[PDB]
């Protein structure tokens, strides 16, 4: 709901890192 909802063709480290930090609660 944050990784696949952003991942494009070869980009994901951006949305992934964002979700990884947010889920760092």
């Amino acid at each position: 709901s944050c990784k696949k909802e952003c991942s494009g063709s070869r980009r994901t480290k951006k949305c992934m890192q964002k979700c990884n930090r947010e889920h760092g609660h």
